[PDB]
């Protein structure tokens, strides 16, 4: 059958652009103001618009044909891509450069990192850990401009990743020559996963145990030249190779490295923090402005990346959903668009809410970090209690960072995966991006701190924060709710579940509950004679749960706080609608936490279910506005079913035929392989003669 | 550095010795655990024989597959079909399926490319052809793939799940005794048709049967796509390669359009629906269309989930036994990650789930064979005994659906989790995770979209609830719905290590969800909503019903198969697994059991302590549970997963073999890298202007 809209008849092929226009027609807010909320104002929006257009327009950058590229071409084109991006280094501010590389990561996660290993990790190490004179030297050798020089970052070993303190590569001081000997003692200590090392890097920042006169001073950082710059040949004692095929991100040339008795000058050790004299005396000064703006910054960047990737796929799935019809139960009626189904709304709309929430947690973290850094600077008289609070605010920021990184990276993975399923078998088309994006994304969970290892540390960290509070230490701003003793007795008490203040309190309750009980058990177990370490091991599930509940509560809090703080009036009700869906959905997913603490009873879960259904419908009405608010052009979407105009089948059929021209019906292997098989001769079924 | 048996090992040298240590702890004969997993000694030797015939065959060697581009995968799949074809003359139906599933532990692309002819096309002409039609197509080369290659065109760009809504039309023309097959719009383009782009000469085309302006619904028609001699497209046929997929690139999925294609009437497959030479349409009742194929298919998928899951769980666990990261005692070596309680939690319940998927597969097959016989036996029928066989059947379909959905999603999850359990090394293509996950996941979308199956199931469970309420009979699978005691049952201080108590907890929670959503449905229908609008209003509830019932089914099936088939030497160790599975399952969905009031908050702490305990008991025997799968290094196909445990040495070797390192510079060094590193400086000059 056929659909009639505005006096005209449509078919399965022609209806989609009309359906999606119909959705746009419902939008009650101006989209520009929703885009200002996501990116923190007008100035930021124009900047992002500028950067996005610069990327998309660049001919060498074009991602349109990347799905069909084998690894050798990904490897080659990433270099050409680097040469093009290299034009902006002269011009860009740090903020511009970071944001340009994150925007570009929406569609090319390989090139960004292949540059990134020099641009951030190697340059980060020489700037972060070298003296001014050491930095300036490497820059004169061409390291800032990537001129006859290309760095990489060699920390990970085949045997050690998470436990950096346990690296086995050694750097042995020899006084006679004033040198370090860099040595890989067994093949287990071979450097591993080193981006750029396989084919690109002339130098590395090598992490090795510092050994002077039989004393082990722990892991430090040494510049080791990997290749003769002139010929790209390996320096003496340097072995390295391409690690080969990865799940994803094949454009990056991750290599292994072995060092055998490689001689470097003492001066190649980076010495801002740890210093070694020409006589072999080792010093490690107090160095108070050690403040790891960088550590928080690295995590805030990844929390934002989770946003930047998620918005693409959630946009693809939702636009598809607005036009895709499957099934109906009316004789006279067309099949229902899947967006109209309440189950499908539950699959996608919370994740749309989740993606907005990811950005607010990145923004809230960067802002809390900025006010806390600014607060330290103002207080010269050093009112000590005040400084102590500013320090624990900063400490708890770093700690909260670990959970946010862990969960927003996992969540981004789940969204890519879910959005793919939501588009059915057309999810499995390489051109709709799900496959490649998922494969590329997933490493974010492993590198920059294993997600599970971060969650267990932060879970231990919360128990230590709670126990130190009980002993009279002040709590950092991020875990202040642990001091709130109104939560012991708190219950819903017939309050409104549509009120953000209530839903906030409910996440404070279950976080506090889990952490106080875990801290109590840790105390029973230590008194019982376990060491601190053995007690934390006994409480591995509880530490993980604490990390999880606290992070969830932080996402909820940051969403509401940022709405209250920065949302213009015309968008505010639609954001609260999003926020309530996020928050009530989250409650619904983890109903047990709420039952067990006694905040809700069996009947209140039913009500929560009804509210999630309700906000699903409120969010669904405005869905085109929420998704168009991301401001992604079709180039960033990079999937036919997700294009702005909504002509899902026309573009998809176009994309397939463009990349797969159909004029020849037989495969390249038809004569060689397929034809010989289909036309094979019959078996010889004679049997040998034998008398009798 | 570590000392074992008075000898020195390092990070590189230890791992083979560590894994041998774990084998030393095993308290059962591993061969009996294999017998349990595969239903006894005979099946096991058949499996062994098959696996070895696959491993040996040089054409099928999968060692270099990860590095292979799409063009290679496509060609290679055909060479592999040629080699696998050597077994068609001799295999039984049992051996052929099994050989094909075993093969798909390592090559998800080839079995499907063969499969579309082998299973889908042949299945349609056998299933829906008359004997004469079948024999005709066999005579033209179909059975033997001689001058003939089939595919299955059902899906259209417009329709996947809603098969009844397909738009492609078959119009009968008496004058010429022909159907006209036609694709009315581009939306109706057949899509995802494996074999079509490059391989297939013929398709089983699903189209609406139109006779005299009467639409008789979707039927099946054989349509020649290509001239056999030249492989060129036939008049009115347009097809093309769909191109890059997330996975399974070896399969040549195509799109197809039909433009007034004429086929003889006799090409319509006429076992159930017949059209005469005058346009007389007949559809006799005909025994209900034999859905053992439909159930049979879901059972296969459940097993496939076991067959893949075992591989990745084995790789991850063997890795976990040798990998040391972090230590707490200043003097000692770093702790092997398998000794971390949180690592145990991530993997050993998945290992348990792996076994459980098999049990549910085996259970389903048995129940379905058993019900099928108790239909033949009842040639003479007594009103009550024919009715419950029918109702046990219906409840088998529903149970099949949830099982397929959740076991396939679980297998995806297992793959993903095992990859993260191996850290960075999980992201190497050579350790299998990336490609397996990319290939596997489509199982969640085809053969019934997993979400659509769940929402059907949960509607079905509600309807069975309403049925019983109104005096209708209950299928065995949903019997717990008739249990009076359940409504007020509580833990009441009973042992959580007792399987029976755990069964009751799961029965209570499933029944609780179903009955409650039934009351909601009745109340909403009373309110005046139509049956279908109320289900839609209850969509959360239908899903939740399906998940809960399916989880419960997995639990009971595990215990039931252990009690039915576990010898004494392995029983305690399988109850340990089963218990871990069931208690971990309770911990993961604690809110359900709090909400029905079976458990109190105090009981949730005890479940957590028991998950911790059963993790320890299962950890001790890990080598036994994983070796029992009986996979050789060829099936593992991952360096860190190898039998000997020499994880670093195999891994460094695999990498270097595939990536010879003798040349330091990339193939683009002169063309691309070298001109960038040594590019000339910017021109800083500024145009002259007096002013
Ligand atoms: C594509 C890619 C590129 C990379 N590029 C670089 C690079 O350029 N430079 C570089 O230096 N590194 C690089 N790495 C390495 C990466 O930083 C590490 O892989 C990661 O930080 C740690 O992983 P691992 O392999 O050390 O695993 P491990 O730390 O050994 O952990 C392995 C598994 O064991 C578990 N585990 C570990 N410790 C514990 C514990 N105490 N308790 C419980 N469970 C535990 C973890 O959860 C994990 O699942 C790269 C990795 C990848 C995948
Ligand atoms: C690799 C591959 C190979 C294939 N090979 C073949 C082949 O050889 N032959 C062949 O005939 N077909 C083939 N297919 C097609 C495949 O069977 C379909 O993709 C699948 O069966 C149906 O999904 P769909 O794309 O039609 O999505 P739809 O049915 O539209 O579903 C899309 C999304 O909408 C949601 N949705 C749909 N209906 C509802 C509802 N009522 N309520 C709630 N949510 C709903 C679904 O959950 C799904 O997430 C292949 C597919 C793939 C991926």
């Amino acid at each position: 059958a056929n659909v009639e809209i505005d006096g005209k008849q449509y078919n399965t092929f022609t209806e989609p652009p009309k359906a999606l226009a119909g959705e746009r027609a419902k939008v009650k807010f101006p989209i520009k103001d929703m885009t200002e909320f996501l990116h923190g104002g007008e100035e930021n929006v124009t900047m992002i618009e500028r950067l996005m257009t610069e990327l998309e327009r660049d001919p060498v950058l074009n991602v349109s044909g990347d799905y069909d590229m084998p690894k050798e071409q990904l490897r080659e084109t990433a270099v050409a891509r680097i040469a093009a991006l290299s034009g902006h280094w002269k011009k860009d501010t740090e903020k511009e450069a970071l944001l340009r590389s994150q925007l570009h990561g929406i569609v090319d996660m390989g090139t960004r990192i292949r540059l990134g290993v020099h641009t951030g990790l190697f340059m980060g190490a020489i700037r972060g850990s070298g003296t001014k004179e050491q930095y300036d030297y490497w820059v004169r050798k061409g390291a800032a401009d990537v001129k006859g020089f290309y760095g990489c970052f060699a920390m990970t070993e085949l045997g050690h990743g998470s436990n950096v303190a346990g690296l086995e590569t050694t750097a042995t001081y020899i006084q006679d020559t004033d040198e370090f000997i860099i040595n890989t003692p067994n093949t287990g200590a071979t450097k591993w996963w080193i981006g750029g090392a396989a084919h690109s890097a002339t130098h590395t920042a090598c992490f090795a145990r510092l050994l002077v006169d039989g004393k082990d001073y722990g892991v430090k950082i040494f510049v080791v030249q990997l290749r003769d710059v002139s010929s790209h040949s390996l320096m003496p004692g340097i072995a390295l190779g391409d690690i080969g095929k990865k799940m994803g991100r094949d454009a990056i040339d991750n290599g292994w490295i072995q060092f055998t008795n490689v001689r470097i000058p003492r001066q190649n050790m980076l010495m801002k923090y740890a210093k070694v004299s020409s006589t072999g005396k080792v010093s490690q000064p107090p160095l108070a402005q050690l403040t790891y703006g960088a550590l928080i910054g690295g995590r805030v960047t990844m929390i934002a990346d989770s946003f930047f990737v998620s918005q693409r796929f959630i946009t693809i799935a939702l636009r598809y959903a607005c036009v895709r019809r499957q099934f109906g139960t009316t004789p006279g009626q067309p099949e229902t668009k899947i967006i109209d189904y309440p189950y499908h709304q539950r699959r996608l709309l919370p994740l749309l809410a989740f993606t907005y929430a990811m950005k607010m947690a990145a923004d809230q973290s960067q802002i809390q970090y900025d006010q806390t850094t600014d607060l330290l600077q103002t207080i010269d008289p050093k009112d000590k209690g005040a400084l102590g609070k500013a320090i624990v605010d900063l400490k708890e920021l770093f700690a909260s960072s670990a959970g946010l990184k862990a969960f927003t990276t996992w969540t981004c993975a789940n969204i890519i995966d879910q959005c793919r399923q939501a588009c059915g078998g057309h999810g499995y088309s390489g051109y709709n991006g799900f496959g490649q994006a998922y494969a590329d994304w997933v490493v974010q969970c492993t590198w920059e701190g294993d997600n599970n290892v971060l969650c267990l540390s932060m879970g231990r960290g919360l128990i230590q924060s709670c126990l130190g509070h009980r002993k009279g230490k002040p709590l950092g701003s991020s875990v202040g709710y642990l001091a709130n003793k109104g939560l012991e007795q708190a219950t819903l008490s017939g309050r409104d579940l549509k009120d953000p203040k209530v839903l906030i309190e409910a996440w404070e309750k279950v976080a506090n509950g889990a952490i106080q009980r875990a801290t109590d058990k840790f105390v029973e177990l230590t008194k019982g004679g376990l060491s601190p370490d053995q007690a934390f091991e006994e409480l591995s599930q509880q530490r993980f749960q604490c990390a999880k509940i606290h992070t969830r509560k932080h996402l909820v809090t940051a969403f509401y706080e940022r709405i209250n703080a920065s949302a213009k009036a015309d968008v505010k009700p639609y954001l609260i609608n999003l926020a309530n869906l996020f928050t009530l959905w989250s409650i619904e997913e983890d109903s047990g936490l709420f039952l067990r603490e006694g905040f809700l009873q069996p009947k209140d879960i039913d009500q929560v279910t009804e509210l999630v259904n309700h906000y699903c419908k409120e969010v669904r009405d405005q869905v085109a506005g929420y998704t168009d608010a991301f401001g992604l052009s079709d180039w960033f979407i990079n999937a036919p079913i997700g294009n702005y105009d909504g002509d899902v089948y026309k573009h998809y059929f176009a994309k397939v035929n463009q990349q797969n021209p159909a004029q020849n019906p037989r495969p390249p292997y038809y004569e060689s392989t397929l034809r010989p098989f289909l036309f094979r001769e019959d078996e010889d079924d004679d049997i040998c003669e034998l008398d009798e």
